[PDB]
């Protein structure tokens, strides 16, 4: 109605003074790093357990300030059940002149896909549900012209109703990366993330990491052994002469028979894996196409797989001063409207 600034309180946490609205109670540290620090809390207003992140050094430099702005813009835009979103953002500052600290609030997440899966085979029905949610989230992320680029089990939050959210941080590190990402290709397709989904899905089905490379080259050797050496269609799109001549020099390997590799799996799962784990990124199934695949028939609802509002990322190409990034960040804090 009902206008005021909330009443704040102060408490010493993770070696600094935290100043938060009184709705957030029982702060308990959960982690600290270069980035800032996170406390778990109880939001008495919503009845939700939340995580409150206080950014470290948000405006220390142009690059810090642009990163802070980027993070707030992204979190503000992401409004989807299977993607991290923003419950609240606040500052104790009462003016731009006072503005120094940024706090971000989201649902408390205590378990990632590894924490829940624990290296065991999941049932096919359970794999359908988890992969469906990842693809549902990716459809939304991709529709905002965003590519995750490092999707992996540690970036997937899952609760005890195995409801899943895609994150861009963690609560082995390269095993799920697209081969073009490990070769610093640039010009990435959104299907870089589909490769990662194939890697994750394979592992949930078999209980084994698909490409557990020891290092960069080994990872690539494991990939080529499964999917085969590049065909002529792929080779004609490689602009680098050294890349082409190295690839041609490799002994021709056929794509393995996925039906035999994943013997025992639902043949629809095998079919989907064959469509995700394709070396040529142009020939990989998209998130929207994958959601329509027969494997997900029990979960697919074409009227409840939403896309994002257009996401203005023009700021990415701007070179601005610190105070400008800071003011733009301040604007976004003030304009925040919580979800219903
Ligand atoms: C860069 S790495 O050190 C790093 C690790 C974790 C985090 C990190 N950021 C958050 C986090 C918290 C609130 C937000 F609004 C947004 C992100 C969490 C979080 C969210 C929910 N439950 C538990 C923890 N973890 C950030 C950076
Ligand atoms: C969890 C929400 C999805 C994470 C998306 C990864 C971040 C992509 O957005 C980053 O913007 C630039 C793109 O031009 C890279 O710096
Ligand atoms: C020997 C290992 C070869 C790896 C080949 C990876 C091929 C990835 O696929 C390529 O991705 C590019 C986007 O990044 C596109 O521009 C290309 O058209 C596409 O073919």
């Amino acid at each position: 109605h009902s206008q005021e600034r909330p009443t704040f309180y102060r408490q010493e946490l993770n070696k600094t003074i935290w100043e938060v609205p009184e709705r957030y109670q029982n702060l308990s540290p959960v982690g600290s790093g270069a980035y800032g620090s996170v406390c778990a809390a109880f939001d008495t207003k919503t009845g939700l357990r939340v995580a409150v992140k206080k950014l470290s050094r948000p405006f220390q430099s142009i690059i810090h300030a642009k990163r802070t702005y980027r993070e707030l813009r992204l979190l503000k835009h992401m409004k989807h059940e299977n993607v991290i979103g923003l419950l609240d953002v606040f500052t104790p500052a009462r003016s731009l002149e006072e503005f120094n600290d940024v706090y971000l609030v989201t649902h408390l997440m205590g378990a990632d896909l590894n924490n829940i899966v624990k290296c065991q085979k999941l049932t096919d029905d359970h794999v359908q549900f988890l992969i469906y949610q990842i693809l549902r989230g990716l459809k939304y992320i991709h529709s905002a012209d965003i590519i995750h680029r490092d999707l992996k089990p540690s970036n997937l939050a899952v609760n005890e109703d195995c409801e899943l959210k895609i994150l861009d941080f963690g609560l082995a590190t390269r095993w799920y990366r697209a081969p073009e990402i490990m070769l610093n290709w640039m010009h990435y397709n959104q299907t870089v993330d589909i490769w990662s989904v194939g890697c994750i899905m394979a592992e949930l089905l078999t209980g084994r990491t698909l490409f557990p490379g020891t290092d960069h080259i080994d990872q690539l050797k494991l990939i080529l052994r499964l999917v085969g050496t590049p065909g002529a269609e792929l080779l004609k799109k490689i602009s680098s002469e050294s890349a082409r001549n190295y690839i041609q020099s490799l002994t021709q390997m056929p794509k393995m028979n996925f039906a035999n590799v994943f013997i025992g799996a639902n043949p629809l799962a095998v079919d989907l894996l064959e469509k995700m784990l394709v070396l040529d990124s142009d020939k990989r199934i998209t998130a929207a196409q994958a959601l329509a695949h027969a494997y997900f028939a029990q979960y697919h609802d074409p009227d409840d797989e939403p896309v994002a509002d257009p996401y203005d990322q023009s700021f990415e190409s701007r070179d601005l001063l610190i105070d400008e990034w800071k003011s733009l960040t301040y604007d976004e804090v003030i304009s925040f409207v919580p979800p219903p």
